[PDB]
């Protein structure tokens, strides 16, 4: 219960998970300090212990500081109060008395949104599923709004995949720690951070899913960026995109937050486009 590092973390009945039982595997994502890893853990639905599932598992090698275990066991307990959606990377199990501490979450497969859609590119990948992507990331971004999280940056490449095409985000429960076309004015500049402020990040990873995973203002030194953005200048309409979800962009580009639509809003909209494909 927002408990700091310790030598030995504490018992939590509700989520611990045998360690004996979890075995890991490959290396899914290179990091510098902290890093995830695949693995195949054995009776991870209890109903049916006997029968396996893939899982990632977040941990930390030797060398990552005092303070970087606090974070991850921040990430940790702020998972357990968020719960469980069908668009999030949810908590699955844990690992803490006598050894090193393992987070296990649930694992996708199709990795992440950028490199996705850049792979199913035409030399497959039709317009409803971009909607539906899109679509699917309203909906995990408006729960995450309603228990007041609040996401850092939301991009292509936090957003994940599974074997049968859900998106489900990540990093959403991660502390405060590059994503300069990602954030909003007031979050560059002033760094005050809301629910509108996620809503200009959506903007953008809207540009990035209906370019095909393509990587936002194009060919600038992330410098004129701010006298840009500051001048009533927004990126453009991109290659095969409507007018009217074009105007979704637009909207959340907005300077002005209030001005911004709330994610309730884009979901409803983008439901009216989903229901007519
Ligand atoms: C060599 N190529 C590296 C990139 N390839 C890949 C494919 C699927 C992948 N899934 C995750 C993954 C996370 N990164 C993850 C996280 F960062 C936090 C919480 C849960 C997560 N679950 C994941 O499943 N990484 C993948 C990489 C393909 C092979």
């Amino acid at each position: 219960s927002a408990g700091l590092v310790s030598l030995d973390l504490p018992l939590d009945p509700l989520w611990e998970f045998p360690r004996d039982r979890l075995v890991l595997g490959k290396p899914l994502g290179e990091g510098c300090f902290g890093q995830v890893v695949r693995a195949e853990a054995f009776g991870m639905d209890p109903a049916r212990p006997d029968q396996a599932s893939t899982v990632a598992v977040k941990m930390l090698k030797d060398n990552a500081s005092d303070k970087d275990l606090a974070d991850l066991v921040s990430e940790m307990e702020v998972m357990k109060l968020i719960g469980r959606h069908k668009n999030i990377i949810n908590l699955l199990g844990v690992c803490t008395q006598e050894g090193p501490l393992y987070v296990i979450v649930e694992c996708a497969a199709k990795g992440n949104l950028r490199e996705f859609l850049r792979a199913r590119r035409p030399p497959p990948l039709s317009f409803p599923v971009l909607v539906s992507c899109a679509y699917q990331v309203a909906r995990g971004m408006q729960y995450l709004e309603s228990r007041k999280c609040i996401h850092r940056d939301l991009a292509a490449r936090n957003v994940l995949v599974t074997e049968d095409n859900v998106m489900k985000i990540a990093d959403f429960g991660l502390a405060r720690g590059l994503p300069v076309k990602w954030m909003a004015p007031e979050a560059l500049f002033d760094r005050v951070y809301t629910h509108q402020s996620d809503v200009w990040s959506f903007g953008i990873l809207l540009w990035e899913i209906f370019t095909l995973g393509g990587s936002p203002y194009p060919g600038i030194p992330v410098e004129e960026l701010f006298s840009l953005l500051r001048e009533g200048h927004r990126m453009d309409r991109p290659p095969h995109c409507p007018p009217e979800l074009y105007g979704l962009m637009r909207e959340c580009w907005h300077a002005a937050p209030s001005q911004r639509p709330t994610f309730k809003q884009l979901v409803e909209a983008l439901d009216k486009v989903l229901l007519a494909v």
